[PDB]
């Protein structure tokens, strides 16, 4: 299985000039290192997959994501950036390696973290898929976006356990945390 992890505003945009299109939410990034970093199995790690933009939008004092194994995919890059664990050219790459002895036993959970490349190809993943999205209930000037999500496919929870319902806000901007899980 895997899950993939987003935050989007309400004209489903994700990024702007390499960066958010809104001003940091702290409070968005801790539920965000919630859900990617817990694992119930003991000892273990969970795996964040992102692209290469992604890696090098995360300021340097968070990298790595602390207490995650952290992959990036780049096809130009010939070793991890400085800090990061594994280099993959594909996803599916990065989930074969995932099945390889050196990672096997290391890692729990997988969690696809951006940008729109990748969850593009996570959303064709044959086996099961949960999105958890963050909706920035407020339109961003933005320059990569989330694709749609076809609710003839994906069901939205009216809950997830561990998962706030009610309705955030920082900043003076209101979001709110939402789960969709593939139909069988
Ligand atoms: N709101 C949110 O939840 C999130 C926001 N962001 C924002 O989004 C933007 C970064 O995302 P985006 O611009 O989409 O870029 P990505 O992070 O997807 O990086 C794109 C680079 O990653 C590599 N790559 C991406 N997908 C694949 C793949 N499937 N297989 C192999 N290589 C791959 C390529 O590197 P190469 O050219 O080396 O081959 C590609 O040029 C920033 O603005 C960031 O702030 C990012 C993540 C989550
Ligand atoms: C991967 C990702 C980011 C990537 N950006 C940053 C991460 C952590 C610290 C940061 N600190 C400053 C600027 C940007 C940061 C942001 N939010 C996200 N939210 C949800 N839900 N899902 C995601 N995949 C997110």
């Amino acid at each position: 299985s895997l899950n993939c992890i987003v935050a989007v505003s309400q004209n489903m945009g994700i990024g702007k000039n390499g960066d958010l299109p809104w001003p940091p939410l702290r409070n968005e990034f801790r539920y965000f290192q919630r859900m990617t970093t817990t694992s119930s199995v003991e000892g273990k790690q969970n795996l964040v997959i992102m692209g290469k933009k992604t890696w090098f939008s995360i300021p340097e004092k968070n990298r790595p994501l602390k207490g995650r194994i952290n992959l990036v995919l780049s096809r130009e890059l010939k070793e991890p950036p400085q800090g990061a664990h594994f280099l993959s050219r594909s996803l599916d790459d990065a989930l074969k390696l995932t099945e390889q002895p050196e990672l096997a036993n290391k890692v729990d959970m997988v969690w696809i973290v951006g940008g729109s490349s990748v969850y593009k190809e996570a959303m064709n993943h044959p086996g099961h898929l949960k999105l958890f999205v963050t909706r920035i209930m407020q339109d961003f000037e933005s320059d990569t976006f989330f694709p749609e999500i076809d609710l003839e496919k994906y069901k939205l929870l009216p809950e997830y356990p561990g998962v706030l319902s009610d309705v955030q806000e920082e900043k003076g901007i209101k979001y709110k945390f939402e789960v969709y899980e593939k139909n069988d």
